[PDB]
């Protein structure tokens, strides 16, 4: 019931009942939260509601003191004092933003924007409370009971009546009934169990609630500078291989913690490991949000680092297969590989965080929280894709507003650039250089002569929401027989329901554009599907061309797209 002020520190009885999180507001800061919010509840050790029997005020602006009790204007004694006075609420030891963040139903683009331009207490309010709020949405969808199930990989389901229905996407994991987690993709419905278990008629699912813990780390620790490298021991016998990275290296270990955009391809990975190398003695461990981001880590790992100092962190709650060629659970091994809610209490010389523009200021305090190191490192690329923000449906949400991260990165620019992209055709690195990394990113590669493009609009059906057009792929199909070579090609576009339609179709292997991030093929046949601000996203667009080490298809939608598109233009 004594805690700290969330805005000023100060220490207080006060917490707003009507928050969400509950936070501690001294005296000062919590009357202009109530003065200025529909939040008139306040809680102490008894909360601010008038003692009168059977009475039901409990606005705090319309409640007194008589003695060391509370009551309302009918009930106060005449030798009373109001809670609201003189800019305080009555407590012990006697905001504009915290109000937004506090009030906000995180539906806007804008609260995203001040929960990551606000103060760093209130990043960590702002985090707690958006992620508390998406999970409350998760009890407003209906529960989904198997009516008849045909065969080991597809089943029909039974909606309940009232509550609306969640997106049928891999971003949706239910849990089975406790059956282990469960998907579904498209009244012919594929179901993806964790577990496989006899899927029984009646067993019903409903999506995975998890209670948010509260944040006490910051987003960012300070940043410190340093005149030498500070807990780190260097080699001179450094692989000509991680040369290029030796002054970036030495960066690392001089301040607390470092940036590196790295645009697609351009060696993250080879960076990452290649800091092992350099500090040899360190103890690193290496951290994403994701199980795939974490394995792709772990195979450059294998192919440079000591197989017997590495372990896969793996929860006891196992979700999905992941890299199985290290020691699993150890760890006290010098490397270790986790996903951010995996993580274990522990300390270490360097922190490794890839993919941080998938990171939420949430992912960026739990890591603070369970790792105490002399130096984070932060990998990603802020022109590549966000986490879904599975509340927002109105305005977009820029780069500098990801997370902390990435806001550094588009304001004071990235600690390192990593310039040349070695995977894709110069056509792919020209046209992403120009559109998201203002001239900066240069191509190994020389043109493939394997780039094309189409502009064909087609016709744009929906399953539900996720968009189809069959057209587009109609056009990939004729462009199949007479390019055999892209037999081999992944089909890629912004939407499931596409992708369902082009893996019976085409028979290619299929990847939205989220799914692929971090992922390279030969060969991508990408169909933009519609013209919208999902399919137009700039860092969707860049994420989907730079899959590609040798050749591309784009059939767009958008003029704007394709004009920008260097490749060789096709017909039809
Ligand atoms: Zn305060
Ligand atoms: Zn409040
Ligand atoms: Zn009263």
């Amino acid at each position: 019931a004594v805690g700290a002020c969330v805005l000023c520190n100060s220490q207080t009885s006060l917490r707003c009942g009507a928050c969400i999180r509950r936070p501690f507001l001294c005296c000062k800061c919590c009357y202009d939260h109530v003065i200025s919010t529909s939040h008139k509840l306040v809680l102490s050790v008894n909360p601010y509601v008038c003692n009168a029997p059977g009475c039901d005020v409990t606005d705090v602006t319309q409640l007194y003191l008589g003695g060391m009790s509370y009551y309302c204007k009918s009930h106060k004694p005449p030798i009373s004092f109001p809670l609201c006075a003189n800019g305080q609420v009555f407590g012990l030891y006697k905001v504009t933003d915290f109000n937004a963040i506090a009030t906000c139903d995180w539906t806007n683009a804008g609260d995203y924007i001040l929960a990551n331009t606000c103060t760093e207490r209130l990043k960590l309010f702002a985090a707690e409370t958006l992620k508390a709020t998406e999970e409350t949405f998760k009890l407003s969808y209906g529960i989904a009971t198997v009516r008849e199930v045909l065969s080991d990989r597809e089943l029909h389901l039974s909606w309940e009546v009232g509550k609306p229905r969640p997106p049928l996407n891999r971003n949706y994991v239910f849990t089975g009934y406790q059956i282990g987690e469960y998907t579904f993709e498209k009244d012919a419905v594929v179901y993806r169990g964790t577990t496989t278990y006899k899927l029984n008629v009646g067993d019903y699912f409903v999506l995975t609630s998890h209670t948010v813990m509260p944040l006490s780390a910051p987003t960012l620790v300070p940043q410190e500078h340093y005149v030498r490298i500070t807990g780190l021991y260097p080699t001179l016998n450094i692989s000509d291989e991680f040369s290029s990275n030796v002054a970036n290296y030495q960066k690392v270990g001089m301040q607390k913690y470092s940036t590196l955009q790295g645009p697609p391809g351009t060696g993250k990975s080879h960076f990452a490991i290649g800091l092992a190398l350099y500090y040899p003695s360190a103890r690193i461990v290496y951290t994403a949000c994701s199980h795939a981001a974490v394995d792709a880590l772990c195979e450059k790992a294998l192919k440079y680092l000591p197989i017997d100092k590495c372990s896969r962190i793996i929860p006891a709650r196992a979700r999905v297969e992941c890299f199985d060629k290290f020691k699993v659970n150890s760890t006290l091994e010098q490397y270790v590989f986790c996903t951010v809610n995996a993580l274990p209490e522990t300390t270490a010389d360097i922190v490794v965080f890839d993919e941080i523009s998938m990171a939420t200021n949430y992912d960026l305090s739990v890591v603070n929280a369970r790792l105490r190191a002399k130096h984070y490192v932060y990998i990603g690329d802020p022109a590549q894709l966000p986490a879904p923000r599975t509340l927002l449906t109105k305005g977009t949400l820029e780069p500098e507003y990801f997370n902390s991260v990435c806001r550094l990165m588009k304001t004071i620019g990235p600690d390192m650039f990593l310039g040349t992209c070695r995977r894709c055709p110069a056509e792919i690195v020209d046209t992403v250089s120009a559109l998201v990394y203002d001239n900066k990113l240069k191509a190994h590669k020389d043109k493939s002569a394997q780039c094309f493009k189409m502009f064909y609009k087609g016709v744009i059906t929906h399953d539900v929401s996720s968009a189809i057009n069959r057209p587009q792929i109609g056009v990939v199909r004729e462009f199949l027989t007479r390019n055999p070579a892209w037999r081999k090609a992944v089909f890629i576009s912004p939407y499931n329901s596409q992708n369902a339609v082009a893996s019976k179709i085409l028979g290619l292997p299929t990847q939205t554009v989220d799914s692929s991030q971090g992922s390279e093929y030969d060969y991508v046949i990408f169909t933009q599907t519609t013209e919208t601000a999902h399919s137009c996203n700039v860092n969707r667009f860049n994420v989907a061309i730079t899959r590609a080490k040798v050749g591309i298809l784009c059939i767009m939608s958008d003029r704007d797209l394709y004009d920008k598109l260097q490749f060789t233009s096709l017909e039809i």
